[PDB]
């Protein structure tokens, strides 16, 4: 599913991401924009053999099981395919674990390089939330 911007904002808010670990909703929408372009089906292979999955590009080396990342943990205890579903629950709940692990949203490279320090509230402007 390719979410609309405000559609994704509303879903993320409903699932408790607005202000989660102190990160306002626009941070999460901005991260999803640049990680996946709001496409739940996005997958991207990394140099180390892991793959990133879903709207927040969650990595198979630590967070989900894809069966082809040797040495992987599965800290969200989910198949990586669950992170490709139209229903973002699994991605949100796994993202909550990631952002709580110590480095905050710096876990998302696109967030650090394209969202951090910017006017992230712009990403929820115009939405009825
Ligand atoms: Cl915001
Ligand atoms: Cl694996
Ligand atoms: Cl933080
Ligand atoms: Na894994």
């Amino acid at each position: 599913k390719v979410f609309g911007r405000c559609e994704l904002a509303a879903a993320m808010k409903r699932h408790g991401l607005d202000n989660y670990r102190g990160y306002s909703l626009g941070n999460w929408v901005c991260a999803a924009k640049f990680e996946s372009n709001f496409n739940t089906q996005a997958t991207n292979r990394n140099t180390d053999g892991s793959t990133d999955y879903g709207i927040l590009q969650i990595n198979s080396r630590w967070w989900c099981n894809d069966g082809r990342t040797p040495g992987s943990r599965n800290l969200c205890n989910i198949p990586c395919s669950a992170l490709l579903s139209s229903d973002i629950t699994a991605s949100v709940n796994c993202a909550k674990k990631i952002v709580s692990d110590g480095n905050g949203m710096n876990a998302w490279v696109a967030w650090r390089n394209r969202c951090k320090g910017t006017d992230v509230q712009a990403w929820i402007r115009g939405c009825r939330l």
